[PDB]
């Protein structure tokens, strides 16, 4: 197995649904942050080391390529942070892999990002996220890797992540740069709600008969998950309330 599809879209742009859609198309696993959080938390330190490598005056690109290849062994595709920030490196490693850019209205994205991925440092909800994440064993090292991977996608070192205006413009700039870098024939821009048709044509497959395009990972569902993790202090005791998600 080798990487066939590189998902360059940012978190909260429908990447979990695209993960599920690609697993339906190929019948093989697709990487996502959920893989890190719920299956392979040991990958957190590996990703951190690759992000740190990019900060060096002279980064070891072959160390990065091998780290990515090792991380993605057994996967047919990748989506979401932190992998999306490495889409250029992945394009080089997998010259035959096609690129997806999942995209959505920027104001809806920012709202979703603030409720799940990157709340403001003064937002009381941040403490609820953290208490719920402790049930999952997620600690401060995860937040550092996640934040660092987002800054790396935005190609900025010193950035005020609490400024909505700055995030909105980083969002647009990131999406614009993907379209500039990736050749058109190699890129599909998939807007939220687009469904199977464009995706399956791009990938040279038929539309899955009788199987609807996935619709998963809403911020309402993540808020409910946080509150149930805090209330019951166990993922196993609550997993039945979130069918088909993890
Ligand atoms: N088929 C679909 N149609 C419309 N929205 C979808 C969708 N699949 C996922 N989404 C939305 O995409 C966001 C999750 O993306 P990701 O998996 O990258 O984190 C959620 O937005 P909201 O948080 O606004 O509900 C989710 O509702
Ligand atoms: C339940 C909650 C309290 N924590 C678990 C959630 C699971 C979804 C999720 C997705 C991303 C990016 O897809 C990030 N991220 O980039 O940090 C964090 C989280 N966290």
């Amino acid at each position: 197995t080798t990487i066939q599809v590189i998902g360059a879209g940012l978190p909260r742009t429908g990447t979990n649904s695209m993960k599920k859609a690609l697993e339906i198309i190929y019948s093989k696993p697709c990487y996502h942050m959920y893989e890190i959080i719920f299956k392979k938390q040991s990958d957190i330190s590996i990703w951190q080391q690759l992000i740190d490598e990019t900060h060096k005056t002279t980064s070891d690109k072959r160390k990065i390529y091998n780290g990515l290849n090792e991380l993605l062994n057994g996967y047919i595709a990748t989506t979401d942070l932190p992998s999306c920030s490495f889409y250029k490196e992945l394009m080089t490693m997998y010259p035959n892999a096609k690129v997806l850019l999942t995209i959505r209205d920027k104001y809806d994205w920012l709202y979703s990002l603030r409720k799940v991925v990157l709340p403001k440092s003064t937002d009381p909800w941040k403490l609820k996220i953290e208490e719920g994440d402790q049930v999952l064993g997620i600690d401060s090292n995860f937040y550092k890797m996640s934040e660092d991977s987002l800054k790396f996608a935005f190609q900025k070192n010193h950035i005020n992540l609490d400024d909505d205006e700055i995030l909105l413009e980083c969002y647009d700039e990131y999406n614009r740069l993907v379209q500039e870098i990736v050749p058109p024939e190699r890129l599909l821009i998939h807007h939220l709600g687009d469904g199977w048709e464009s995706l399956c044509q791009f990938l040279n497959v038929d539309i899955p008969n009788g199987i609807s395009y996935p619709c998963a990972n809403s911020h309402h569902q993540m808020t409910q998950l946080t509150e149930q993790l805090i209330k019951h202090k166990s993922l196993d005791d609550i997993i039945h309330m979130f069918p088909g998600l993890i």
